[PDB]
């Protein structure tokens, strides 16, 4: 009994007692066999929602309209799901029943509360092959949901498995399908997809597989997805820097359209754009300049040097370690430090307030970043003083 | 701070960390001031759904279209939800617009990380004086969504607060809105009414208002509810218990379609039924038998003195200790603890296999339990065997 399936066991020993019967299902289980770091622990019983609601004390009801619950036990949340045959669902009291309804035969392994594997479905002989296998006949599965084919190809980049030569298949002639399921679920697959260690491969599956071209903004890219097998993937450590560099590699043109495309929220796709922008101005590390640097701040220029790194194959380290430096030498390192105030210029300068204002203050913080000046009020106001009967004796 | 926000505050000071700005909420905040055992924390933010989201390692999304995520933080689940104005919905960064659109003053507080309350409603003044009042227009309110109504009669029995005068009034006049809100969401509010402290008030209050004859089944019960406030609801300690006694009290004719109109899980509507059903058929605490208590087991046994206790006034103290000690010396108390089994009988009497048997194995529990003969193999043939040679001597 390994410490994530260990705690978990309240749970199960609960549902026996009450004379139930539950199990260790999902990845958790293929991860455990496979000598994985254990992904998280979902229980299937035959238990009921409302029955597995009145047994323990905290619960939350995520969607009971479909068999799962969700408990929180000794201090974390794990998914207890009913077993079900999916059509509106059937609930049943066979366990079998609960697995055959799973995507692939690694996945639909179960494990009961003393430890045994229950495996009718030839799971841990895949995983013994390193193979994805659809639960049943390829064709129908993808069928009933073709979401299927899209984590197939993303199990492929998280665990370096095969696909099966009759899987594959499969999807090339089931390809179209996807384009009927909604774009956020199709969004969370390729994230995961992209941060997978064996993403470099996963990439051209998703060319040599129909799938490219139901996927937004990937229409016909089939030639970059290919290329895109030589960029150093894993070591993005970031959402933001993972999109960025899919870009980057598809040579999107404009960001915005495309990750708007994807769904993904505001942030990152405004982000992705800005590590991609900055990438676009700053074609060699040692071209960073403290203005551009305290522009971006230290956080994304790192990722800009990382994601370059993913490219390039030049390891980011030295670099990070020159911008880290850098920056903490900066004369000032956000806007709100400046010592000396939007008013103060107005002050100085005998103009009303107006759109000038701002253009003087971005004068002057380049003149302070760049240490033309330092960040004290007295000596900005000379600088400034002095600056503008400089623009007189020029025109 | 309390133990409840103590823990709690984790999640406000990390989206305090990232400029959001996030109160404390909700009944915790009443339960806290009112110097009542806090019920569960919430928090209220600036920041949107996939803010939250970002920030907090694990979160589960119930509803984050309108605005509610939950955050696992430190072993418990706390719902944080984006301040809003209710209608799709609307979010906002006012907390002053997200207070403005719940049920009750009371319930509209709020307080800050450092333990400040900010009571825009003068909730706090509700709360000394202990009273119900919307906030708003009593009328508007109810209009907006019926079920508020349905609230403000369970606080009552929670808290034993009164109703405003005027907020009373909005209720009878707008009891009819009503019939909009589905079934299952007054189910829970009756579910509370009953286990208040107050309930033998509010359920009076149930007729006094209009809301009577808008809930399943209690067309036209006025009286009956009336009466109720006899009852001895708060020593109900168990859901069935107190269905029973709603039954019991409401004169209740077939207990299963009234539960069921109430869409109860089929579970507690048998149960309570099953308690009804014995009360029925034991009028008094020592007409209790071997057979019947065999029949019922120890729980239900103990939940029908109990329903009683609450109908009669005679705490169940004494019998709840006769029954536990009378069903420790049943000779058995399973029907599968008999010592002979259904092949015996049909190898015995030589009768092929059929609905005799039944009979036969039932005459036998029977007669174990009741002590005519022992729990064993032997003893059971003879005692068999000698009374099937009577019924030939009898007819
Ligand atoms: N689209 C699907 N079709 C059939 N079964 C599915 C589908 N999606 C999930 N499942 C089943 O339920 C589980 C889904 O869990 P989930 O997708 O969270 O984790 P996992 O696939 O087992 O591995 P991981 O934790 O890496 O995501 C799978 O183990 C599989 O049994
Ligand atoms: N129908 C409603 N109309 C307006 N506001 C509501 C409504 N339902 C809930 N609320 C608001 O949200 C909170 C709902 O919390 P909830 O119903 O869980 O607990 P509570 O009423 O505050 O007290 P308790 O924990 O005992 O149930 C309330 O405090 C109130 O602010
Ligand atoms: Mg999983
Ligand atoms: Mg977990
Ligand atoms: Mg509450
Ligand atoms: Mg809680």
């Amino acid at each position: 009994m390994k410490p994530p399936f260990q705690e978990a066991l309240g749970i199960i020993q609960q549902l026996k007692q009450h004379g139930y019967d539950a199990y260790f299902v999902g990845g958790a289980v293929r991860d455990l066999l496979l000598g994985r770091p254990i992904g998280d622990v979902d229980i299937a019983t035959s238990a009921l929602p409302e029955d597995v609601m009145a047994i323990f004390p905290k619960t939350i009801d995520v969607g009971s309209k479909h068999g799962t619950v969700v408990v929180v036990h000794k201090g974390k949340a794990y998914e207890v799901t009913t077993f079900k045959t999916d059509g509106s669902v059937t609930f049943v009291r066979s366990l079998e029943e609960d697995l055959k309804r799973r995507d692939f035969t690694m996945n639909a392994i179960a494990m009961d509360e003393y430890g045994t594997i229950i495996d009718p479905f030839g799971g841990r002989e895949a995983i013994r092959r390193r193979i994805i296998r659809t639960v049943g006949e390829a064709e129908k599965r993808f069928r009933e949901d073709a979401l299927r084919m899209m984590r197939a190809v993303r199990f492929v980049s998280e665990l370096g498995f095969a696909l099966a030569p009759d899987t594959e298949q499969a999807i090339v002639q089931n390809a179209p399908l996807l384009a009927h399921i909604s774009v956020e679920r199709m969004t969370m697959e390729m994230e995961k997809l992209l941060g997978g260690p064996f993403a470099a491969r996963a990439l051209p599956l998703l060319a040599e597989t129909g799938l490219n071209a139901y996927l937004p903004g990937l229409a016909g890219k089939e030639k970059q997805l290919r290329l895109a097998a030589a960029y150093r993937w894993p070591w993005l450590a970031a959402r933001e820097e993972r999109w960025a560099l899919l870009c980057h590699a598809l040579g999107v043109q404009e960001s915005r359209p495309f990750l708007r495309a994807w769904k993904l929220p505001n942030k990152v796709v405004d982000e992705a754009g800005a590590i991609l922008t900055a990438l676009a101005d700053i074609p060699r590390p040692e071209a960073w300049t403290n203005e551009q640097l305290f522009s971006a701040g230290l956080e994304r220029a790192l990722s800009v040097e990382t994601v370059r790194a993913a490219f390039t194959g030049a390891p980011p380290g030295p670099w990070h370690e020159k911008l880290r430096r850098r920056f903490a030498s900066l004369p000032i390192k956000t806007k709100g430090e400046l010592a000396v105030n939007g008013k103060d210029v107005i002050e100085w300068v005998g103009k009303p307030a107006g759109p000038w204002v701002k253009e003087a203050l971005d004068a002057i913080w380049r003149a302070v970043v760049n240490g033309e000046v330092e960040n004290e009020k007295e000596r900005i106001y000379a600088w400034l003083m002095e600056r503008n009967r400089t623009r007189e004796k020029n025109c």
